[PDB]
C-alpha cells in the first residue's frame, strides 16, 4: 500500500496542524483501522521499534545524534499482516522532553492526541519504570478527558516497553515476568492514610483509563555502539535476543490490537479518523 | 579509619533523620571536607560510580535488580588523593522516582539537602540531557534557597558537574562536533531575547546558570559490552570497555583537582563538626512544615 510515512500533524512554533495531503490520503481508506502510537522521552530508538511492525527496514526516519530528530506525529497506513480487510496504521511521535524546545506544553498536547487516536498506545522508556513517567502518564489521561469534552470499551490498550534493559527482572526475592513488573509498578497501597491516596490517586486513574496492559523489555540491539547504522542491517548483525524480543513484540501487536472505534461502537475509517484529527486538533487551538 | 560507608540520613516512613553514629564520627573530623555528592534516577549506577571516586571496589553496596538500593543518604570520608590536610566526603544517596515509594516530595527533599551539604554536586542521568530532569533541578535549587532561609562574586554554592551514562548517540549538533561541555552549555543556551514563552524558557537556564558557578559534564560507555554488569564490584579494569575506564579515570581527575573546600557563608572552611551542625540544622528545618 503507503511505501513510506507521512507527517499527519505538523509542529511549527507551537502550532500544532493537520497536513492537508495526508487527510487527503485518510480520507480515501475505507476499510477500518488498527492504530497504534508510541511515544517517549526523546533519543529513545522509538523510530526504529515503530519500524519493525511495519516489517521494513527503513521507514519513519532515525536521526543519529543528541539532537532530536521525529517532529509532529507522522502515520503509515499499510495492511494488517493477520487481520485480512484491516489496515495498521502506525503513529510515530515526536519525542517528550526536548532542551532544544524546552516546552512542556507542547509535550502534553503531543502526549494527548497520541492517547487520543489510538486503539493502542505505546509507552516508551528506558531501563526501568519510573514514576516520573506514572505521573505523566496520570497527567495526560486526565488531560484526555478534559479534551474529549470540547465536541463495552473504547479507551486504547497498553504497552509500556523497556529498552536498553539490563537489570535483573527480580523483586522481594521472587522472579518476575515483565508483565509481573509493570503490575508491580501499579499495585496499589493497602488502605487509607492520605498518604496512602497521594500514591493510589495516579494508579487508580491509570488502571481504569487503559483495559488491557502489557510489556515487552528489550536488551541493546548492538554490542558496541555501531548503533548508528541501525536503518542497515540486517538480523545476524544484531543481538539475538533483541530480535527475539521484537518478533514477540510484533506478535502480540498483530495478534491482539484492537479495531479503532468511536463512542457507542462505530468501527473508525479512513474518514472518521480525518475527522477525528480535525477535532481534536482544532480543540487544542482554541481554549482549553 | 572509615573502612566503609555508612548512613548519614535514615529514610524511614517519610521522616528523615540524621544518624546519630555518623555524627559522633563526623564530630572527631577536623579537617576540611571536600563535599562530593551525587544525585539522579534510581538505578543509574550511582553507587557505583561513587566508590570510584573512593578507589575502591566494594564500598557503596550496589543491587542488581529492578528494586531500589541504597536509601537515605550514605557518606564515606576519606583522603584526599590531591590535597594534603584534607578529607574527601562522599555523599550517595537514595536514587529519584522510586515506584515502589511513589513520593516526590520526599525525593525533594533528598535531592535538597545534597545540594545544600555538597561543594560538588554530581547530576547523574541515563543518556541525554533531558528537560524534566532540567526542570527538576530548578524547583530544588529554588527550594534550596527557601530551606536556608528557615534558618535565620565572591560565593558558596556547589560546582555541578552531569554525568551521563550508557552513553550511545553521536555527540554532533546543527552540523557541526560538541564536546560533552560544550552540550551542556547548549542546552543552557538562552533563548534570544524578547517575548513571552521566550521568557517561560530561559526562566530556569537563567537560575541554574547563576547558581551554580564552575559547569563541566562527561560521558561514560556502558562499562560491560554483555551484561556481565550485574557483577561489578568484583571485576578489575581489564575485563571492562578500556574507554569507559579512560573515562571513569578522566573524571575522577577533574573532581579530585578541581572540586573546592566546603564552605559556611562568610567565607568558613567546613570541618567535621561544622558539617554535623549543618546537617543538623538543614534536617530540623524538613522536620516542621514549609
Ligand atoms: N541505545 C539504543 N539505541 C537505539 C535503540 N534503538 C534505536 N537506537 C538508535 O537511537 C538513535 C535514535 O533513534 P530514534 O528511533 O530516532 O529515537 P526517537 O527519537 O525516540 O525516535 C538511532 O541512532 C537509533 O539507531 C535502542 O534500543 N537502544
Ligand atoms: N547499564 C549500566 N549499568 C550500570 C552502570 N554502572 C553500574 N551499573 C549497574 O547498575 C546496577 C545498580 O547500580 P547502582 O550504583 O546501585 O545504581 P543506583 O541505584 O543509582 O545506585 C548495578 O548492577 C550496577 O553494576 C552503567 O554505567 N550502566
Ligand atoms: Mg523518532
Ligand atoms: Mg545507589
Amino acid at each position: 500500500h503507503m511505501t513510506g510515512p507521512m507527517c499527519l500533524i505538523e509542529n511549527t512554533n507551537g502550532r500544532l496542524m493537520a497536513n492537508p495531503e495526508a487527510l487527503k490520503i485518510l480520507s480515501a481508506i475505507t476499510q477500518p483501522m488498527v492504530v497504534v502510537a508510541i511515544v517517549g522521552l526523546y533519543r529513545t530508538g522509538k523510530s526504529y521499534l515503530m519500524n519493525k511492525l511495519a516489517g521494513k527496514k527503513k521507514g519513519f526516519s532515525l536521526g543519529s545524534t543528541v539532537q532530536s530528530h521525529t517532529k509532529g506525529i507522522w502515520m503509515w497506513c499499510v495492511p494488517h499482516p493477520k487481520k485480512p480487510g484491516h489496515i495498521l496504521v502506525l503513529l510515530d511521535t515526536e519525542g517528550l522532553g526536548d532542551v532544544e524546545k524546552g516546552d512542556n506544553q507542547n509535550d502534553s498536547w503531543i502526549f494527548a492526541l497520541a492517547v487520543l487516536l489510538s486503539s493502542t498506545f505505546v509507552y516508551n522508556s528506558i531501563g526501568t519504570i519510573n514514576q516520573q513517567a506514572m505521573d505523566q502518564l496520570y497527567y495526560v489521561t486526565e488531560l484526555t478527558h478534559r479534551i474529549r469534552s470540547k465536541s463495552v470499551s473504547f479507551f486504547p490498550d497498553f504497552v509500556w516497553t523497556l529498552r536498553d534493559f539490563s537489570l535483573d527482572l527480580e523483586a522481594d526475592g521472587q522472579p518476575l515476568t515483565p508483565d509481573e513488573y509493570l503490575t508491580y509498578s501499579l499495585k496499589l497501597k493497602k488502605g487509607t492514610s492520605q498518604k496512602d491516596e497521594t500514591f493510589n490517586l495516579p494508579r487508580l486513574c491509570i488502571r481504569k483509563f487503559f483495559p488491557k496492559k502489557k510489556c515487552f523489555v528489550f536488551d541493546r540491539p548492538v554490542h558496541r555502539r555501531k548503533l548508528a547504522q541501525l536503518e542497515k542491517l540486517q538480523d545476524e548483525e544484531l543481538d539475538p535476543e533483541f530480535v527475539q524480543q521484537v518478533a514477540d513484540f510484533c506478535s502480540y501487536i498483530f495478534s491482539n490490537s484492537k479495531t479503532k472505534t468511536l463512542s457507542g461502537g462505530i468501527q473508525v475509517n479512513g474518514p472518521r479518523l480525518e475527522s477525528l484529527v480535525l477535532t481534536y486538533v482544532n480543540a487544542i487551538s482554541s481554549g482549553d
